[PDB]
């Protein structure tokens, strides 16, 4: 089976015929504009901490340093017990860290009977899905750790006491949640970023190449939650090369690359009723009092609206639209037709790296497993042998832990041992296509037919056809 | 990697060390007592139909014949539009049949825009999970087909009119659901079964062998939703061989193979608050106002009485439940034997599809976003569609219980959720030692399965 | 039947036994703190207009002047056709004004077939219920009027054109909606108010009298959506008299008058899940990082939380609580027990005035109606008389119009001719008690039993018992 | 103010100038043809019960007897808890009866916290609006009472068990609803009625008088949901007197009193898209593949054919509908005669309550927020409660159709919404000229009714 090389690959959950794609839609933040790691995370982490201290948190916080090897995306915060939880598709605990203490094993059941959380309880548990939640993920584990080991504060089941003031893990998390928000919305994250774009934002000469090739076979639009003043600063940088689409061609502005540009979308509300469609005034940045209810005829920039507006303006409907982005929405659904989805998952490059330069650890595990099969090979329910496998067992735990440590300290984004993460299952739900970058579409023709990979059940994967 | 034979295998979702199991718990109906197919299904189908007619349904119903090649387990009935839906793990439609007309293609979006349903809407959709829903699965498609194509009746979006008497499918479905229930609780399904046990119920000389070996290494209990009178008749037949545990050994009675026997359990409530524990009088069959045999109670009662904790108990059964500590689970899935058969006696169809797929990879091999080539692959496409269609038909007309095309069924996902272990019959434990350690198979994401080290 | 005098009366929709009331809860804005009319409305109207122009609206707007005799509360804006609608309990049009043009009669059915709106369509129609919507009510009728009669703009069914820009009535209204919000939230309404409190805010020496008498028989709390810095400035002023509860008693601070003080409630969310309960730091104004999960022991000020929190802290539940306020919420409902309601309706004083000093117009109408009864008295279906009543008819229209003009130009808040307004019906739904001011509770004992008045159907009111 | 006599009065919600009316439209069932009470209700009750038994309900049902003093119209059935609810205009509980046990007091909040329901939840609650729901109103309270108090059955929050066969009230209610429907559409209600018209249907020598006077000043049409065969039999009886319009005049046939006759109308759909207009053959009774008599069609069809516009049409009927121009409405409410009777033959009870209320006003007269007085008024309270209770009982056991205590019913509010005019019988139009101008009564808010000029 011919397969393109791993770093260039688009992966398929649900089959998609590209020939039938009429529009390519793009998310900006963390899609078109990939923020540099760990630079950008650290910046958010710093501004958030500074925001917390200024509104009254201890000053020891001022000396925390974002550590990129702790968090993985998709962890669950238990606001009742203050834990960071890695869980599987169904709610089973995989990892449970209180501060920097990984609680593990039997001592879990005193707080999680059946090692299980009822994920539906969107009041107790908060899923940290987005790449913007990386800073607050590490930060939460920091605060819990700080307050736990600080003598001026008394540790309790659900929070901490100081005097006759109590600070629940729920309240602290709200402070944190509110701090990040503020930093993105009133704080200096945006300006600190644009003041030093080459430190924070990746740029790639194939980006214009791809989008211009895309525009030759179908329409292309931009639908971002950011505002125009910011989008502009960003989109200008992403396109600032001494050339245009290819080396040798003259530099065109980034607006030229889009049949439709929309900002202030307010996704996810966008995909439902949305907001009123308005039009931005490029000179001032403010909105025009009137809009332009007319058809596609572009030097125009839109604000707000709805996904249906896009479909009206480009004269397409959902199944003909490929939406490209970093964020996992939900449902699929509600009576209007929905777009197909290409999910960008940046962590995928490191994930794939481990899956290759650590071949040695997999074939040990392979062989260790082979070896067990043998120890039990000629046995059945009549036999009384209790073969000692406790030496083999503990060896497995070390090779997998050593493998885990390669990802980060909360392990792989997708897997832990045999089990898939809740994240892995959200991806396989929401995403038709996925890859490390959307740029990988450069290595496939627009006539390509993406065929879904077969996810096999145990009885499928361990049983041969002949 | 050494692997036992396919029909003998226990399959693993979550790893389990059998060494650390203290008790084996057993479901009776469709677990210990496997009803013969298609005989039993047919019996239920008839008894159900006759009940419907007795309470006013047309007499044309009386001439339906249960057809075991139509239904598969785990289908979803839409009471709004009257469709049987095969959907995937997340709610995407795979198959949509109205009566016996299989709708899907573009014309699906007229009723399911986005080809998608919300399982959440228990008011609208009903998942037919259990082996007892097999008759009514077929019956539902029969009635919709009948009323739809009978000139005495005019078809509507959400039901049918008799004159301008209107019957919603929601109302019809409830009648059908109520008829089955009636048949099991007030009807003659149980007695017609015990009156002909060899016609309706499988029996295996290995059942005593397993349960006795199990009792040598741990406690064994029976926790069934049936009553004692039925259980007695059923458990007696199941153990009625001229020998005991093994050939040559004297016949022991079936109560002797169980440290604890419990009936009238009322699962799923059993696993929650349960009921008041009562004690059965064997002689009378009635309840009283060690020497074994309880009624009602709760899963805690079991744990108290045998002195076990949740994680030390392997519960064996055919039913997929939901979710104070909980048991490990061995799920029995009878269809698996036939499911595995197709996966084996059809190697030729799989390696065609394989080969057919390879071929595509070539046609696009040296291409990228600069290429202008649109290679015509429609003969390949149409060929692929036919081979998978032929492959489906081997399963039944609603296709495989677990998968359809590239996708897993909602049923498959429930298994991978609820079951630690699963196999075709629990008897396959006969082929593994009680020191065995079951290691979970890795379910791979696309980027894992299509990328080598 | 002994009845207290009209200006002092509390009116009853649903009976209430006051003896069984354990807590009095208070809204601040437009309840405890009554803003002066038309002073305050005008101020909002000015700041809103100035906000609109600054973001690009025509400058002619700068010369509008809030006219207090136009708006009534509870009108409905049709964002599709740009109309202000006065409707009845069921959706029937009573008044329909496009700009300052009252469309009236038969010409209504071209836009409203059956003279009826489907009130449920919370996408098309927007109810202007709150006393804060008075400025924008008049302003909307102004803009529609301005744009209609201005030659640079082309009037259309659903908006206006300028060039190839279109401004729908929906978009304009959103601008307006957003402008008011901004003015309350980022603008200078709050500061302009506190800089001149005696111009904007009523103060009354019986306010402390009532609340202190209330505190002798049950607990009293404050639950406002405003923040502490503002509440303080306001509550201080409301209580700034040279004395305390009565003349002769020493001045106590306003906090002393409340068993519980809560700000930032975020009503209506408050009455549901609410927010996390936090505690305000009086010195700084900011929130304490920790709270105080302890029982009622007061020098404390709370922020956020939920209505249940109040019930926990005061150890009461809903039917034992009388909530006093200016805003009409909804449903009754959701499984927690709900408080009883005293609705403050300031306009009630003018409403009652007309109902008294215009006795002359009612007894004319009385007599004119009497007179008809006679013209038809000795007739039945056999008789062929077509008595000319067209002189009498048109006389009625003038006396009722002259009566209407006494209220404002959109008429009575509650009534029009025979019909009740949608507002009247919202009051009778949500309010157990109502009056012009909550201060009227001063004239009733805490042992008083409020007996609901009987709202009679036609066959009840026009048929005697003997 | 001159006012005609109470039993003769037309009451006005929205003003209407009769002078400007071009057409009179007539509903037949329970409008033109008023069925006798309690005879007709009882007939429906029996036929319904017998249907239920035939499809499997206990035989104890066969000995129920319709009791006309229990139900009033406009009650709300809660299919979740099995309660009959009398609620006010906004959803507040007034009366709550489970079987024949009237629950309300504090013990209501255990099921209705805030003593409140959301009418919005058509999935849970069913408003029993029509005069045809009177039998099933009583029947529903009978069944709940029976299953609740019968030892063969165990009571649950949402239903009852027969053994551990479970029946939700939702399911029961649908059966009851379906039984009534069946009885009207496939059952023998119609034929048992026409076989004894003098027992079941009122007739008035004034019906021709009115309709003929109406035809002298405007068009008259008949728009009924019944078929021609039934309508014929019914309309013939209604007009069967030895004279015509007045005594002395020769008998004209009933078709002659109508410019347009329409059957099989399918209201409410009639008022929307309706159906295809068809034409009836009088001779055959069947449909054909001026001289009058249509089937189906739409309200526009009426307007087209008579050349009228919506606002020019007075539609006369017993049914409260909802909501391309619309008709004015005369709503017939038979119960109004008895409702008005109590409001008159019980002056003594009203002026006691009056007086009792006056008395309270005195006890608090010279009091204010400074007073320490807590005057004991509990004997007055308890006396008030009894007098209103006695007053209720005059209506029935669910009290007045329109009000209960100070509050208006949900039924009363629907009337004030849907009806421009209402009266006990449409015959009361006989007492007003066609030049009459109906002026709406003013419904007053508390501050209006308790404050004089
Ligand atoms: C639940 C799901 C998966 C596993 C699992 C996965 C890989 C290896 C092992 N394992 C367990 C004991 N030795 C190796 C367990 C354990 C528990
Ligand atoms: C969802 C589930 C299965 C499939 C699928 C399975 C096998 C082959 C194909 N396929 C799609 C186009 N040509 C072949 C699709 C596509 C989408
Ligand atoms: C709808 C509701 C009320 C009225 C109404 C109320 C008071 C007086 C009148 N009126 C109508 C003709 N002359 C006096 C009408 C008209 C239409
Ligand atoms: C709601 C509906 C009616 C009533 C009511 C009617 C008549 C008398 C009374 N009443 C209340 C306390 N004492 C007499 C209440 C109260 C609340
Ligand atoms: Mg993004
Ligand atoms: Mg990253
Ligand atoms: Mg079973
Ligand atoms: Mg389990
Ligand atoms: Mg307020
Ligand atoms: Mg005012
Ligand atoms: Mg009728
Ligand atoms: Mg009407």
């Amino acid at each position: 089976k011919y397969r393109r090389e791993a770093y260039h690959r688009v992966f398929v959950n649900r089959s998609l015929a590209m020939e039938k794609i009429k529009c390519f839609g793009f998310d900006m933040d963390y899609t078109l504009a990939v923020y540099k790691s760990p630079e950008y995370e650290s910046l958010g982490f710093e501004l958030t901490v500074e925001r917390l201290v200024s509104i009254g948190y201890p000053q020891e916080l001022l000396s925390f340093a974002y550590d990129s090897t702790f968090p993985t995306r998709g962890l669950v915060f238990d606001t009742l017990y203050g834990n960071l939880l890695k869980v599987d598709a169904y709610g089973n605990l995989l990892v449970c860290a209180h501060g920097f203490n990984f609680i593990r094993g039997p001592e879990t059941r005193e707080q999680y009977p059946n090692k299980f959380i009822q994920r539906d309880d969107t009041e107790r548990f908060y899923i940290l899905n987005t790449l913007f939640n990386l800073p607050e993920t590490y930060l939460l584990a920091c605060l819990v750790d700080f307050f736990t080991n600080c003598p001026r504060y008394t540790s309790c089941e659900t929070g901490f006491k100081d005097g006759d003031l109590f600070m629940s893990y729920r309240s602290m998390f709200q402070d944190v949640r509110d701090a990040v928000d503020w930093v993105h919305y009133k704080g200096s994250l945006k300006e600190k970023t644009v003041e030093n774009l080459e430190k924070y934002v990746v740029k790639d000469g194939k980006l214009p190449l791809l989008l211009s090739r895309m525009k030759e076979v179908g329409k292309v639009f931009l639908a971002t939650n950011s505002d125009y003043k910011y989008t502009d600063k960003i989109m200008t940088y992403l396109f600032d090369f001494p050339h245009g689409p290819k080396p040798g061609s003259s530099h065109r502005p980034w607006q030229s690359y889009f049949d439709l540009i929309l900002v202030d979308a307010r996704k996810p509300l966008f995909f439902g009723e949305g907001t009123v469609l308005r039009q931005v005034d490029t000179k001032t940045g403010k909105l025009k009092i009137g809009t332009y209810t007319g058809p596609l005829q572009h030097g125009i920039v839109y604000s707000g609206g709805s996904s249906d507006t896009i479909c009206d303006l480009l004269g397409a409907k959902g199944k003909d639209i490929l939406y490209i982005g970093d964020h996992i929405f939900g449902d699929k659904s509600k009576k209007r037709q929905g777009w197909r989805t290409f999910l960008v998952i940046p962590e995928l490059a490191q994930e794939l790296h481990v899956w290759t330069d650590k071949s040695s650890l997999f074939e040990e595990l392979q062989s260790l497993d082979i070896f067990l099969a043998e120890l039990y090979k000629h046995l059945d329910s009549s036999s009384n042998e209790r073969p000692d496998i406790s030496s083999i067992q503990r060896r497995i735990k070390k090779v997998t832990h050593d493998m885990d440590m390669c990802y980060g300290m909360m392990g792989s984004l997708f897997r832990s041992g045999s089990r898939q993460t809740l994240f892995a299952s959200q991806v396989m739900r929401y995403a038709d296509l996925y890859a490390a970058s959307f740029i990988n579409l450069l290595y496939y023709p627009f006539s390509y037919l993406f065929r879904a990979a077969h996810v096999l059940m145990p009885h499928e994967s361990t049983v041969e056809h002949t």
